[PDB]
């Protein structure tokens, strides 16, 4: 909408006060013209039905347990946006400054979050299983991340290129988890998973097998279940992702970690320069080799740190 740019405050799912970019015209929007062509929130009313209503507020005020989804999606989305600005010099997911657009409260009871190839959409979750994803910054940045990788590399959602596609959504989920500074780890939906057990999560890059998921190409699943196990086998190439960036020895392969911010650009430059939409684990192995060798040189220890990781997963 028309107005002028405005700054609202509210919480979020966690409790946390948070200031937020609006726009008022008679209302006030979530609507964020502070970043390339805004960054807009829409309430879904419970219903399916997308993108439901630009969110509109009387006061500018966002305190109102209904109002904490969207404050989350809509100050996480700005996160994610300064992230790949400043980080990667990318403007928005299509690099052009593409409008980010979020829906919240979909539907009843959902479980999930997801880009539907237009937009975010989060749930509210049951209350047991999650409470709303939104509250999640790595549920934010992962879901955006798909848009930056249907707009480059286009990984086809299913089997190898469909695990990692999933992975590079957590990999850059994790990146704007720690970018953002608030709780990092390498674990994904900590924050909106289980409110009734503490310390666990959806997937865990660190060790994947936590939760069922295959560390090592040796242990991938075979089957049709989950796209070809797209949320599954991305647990190896997470792992060799946490193995670059902190190092450590997995099943007898020893990696010397070379810290977050050179991950990022590793994967980053794969993904936008060497990845296509049916790249499988062994091409992704070679993108993030030669995006290495383009970033610090053929001799360096990047290179050598990536070749051990992908080594320690089993994928040659
Ligand atoms: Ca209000
Ligand atoms: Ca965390
Ligand atoms: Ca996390
Ligand atoms: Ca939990
Ligand atoms: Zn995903």
């Amino acid at each position: 909408i028309t107005g002028t740019s405005t700054v609202g405050v509210g919480r979020g799912v966690l409790g946390d006060q948070k200031n937020i970019n609006t726009t008022y015209s008679t209302y006030y929007y979530l609507q964020d013209n502070t970043r390339g062509n805004g960054i807009f929130t829409y309430d879904a009313k419970y219903r399916t039905t997308l993108p439901g209503s630009l969110w509109a507020d009387a006061d500018n005020q966002f305190f109102a347990s209904y109002d904490a989804p969207a404050v989350d999606a809509h100050y996480y989305a700005g996160v994610t946006y300064d992230y790949y600005k400043n980080v990667h010099n990318r403007l928005s997911y299509d690099g052009n400054n593409a409008a980010i657009r979020s829906s919240v409260h979909y539907s009843q009871g959902y479980n999930n979050a997801f880009w539907n190839g237009s937009q975010m959409v989060y749930g509210d979750g049951d209350g047991q299983t999650f409470i709303p994803l939104s509250g999640g910054i790595d549920v934010v940045a992962h879901e955006l991340t798909h848009a930056v990788t249907d707009y480059t590399a286009g990984l086809i959602y299913q089997n190898e290129s469909g695990a990692i596609n999933e992975a590079i959504s957590d990999i850059f989920g994790t990146l704007v988890e720690f970018y953002a500074n608030k709780n990092p780890d390498w674990e994904i939906g900590e924050d909106v998973y289980t409110p009734g057990i503490s310390g666990d999560s959806l997937r865990s890059m660190s060790d994947p097998a936590k939760y069922g998921d295959p560390d090592h190409y040796s242990k991938r699943y075979t089957g049709t279940q989950d796209n070809g196990g797209v949320h599954i086998n991305s647990g190896i190439i997470n792992k060799a992702a946490y193995l670059i960036s902190q190092g450590g020895t997995h099943y007898g392969v020893s990696v010397v970690g070379i810290g977050r911010d050179k991950l990022g650009k590793i994967f980053y430059r794969a993904l936008t320069q060497y990845l296509t939409p049916t790249s499988n684990f062994s091409q992704l192995r070679a993108a993030a080799v030669q995006s290495a060798t383009d970033l610090y040189g053929s001799t360096s220890q990047e290179v050598a740190s990536v070749k051990q990781a992908f080594d320690a997963v089993g994928v040659k």
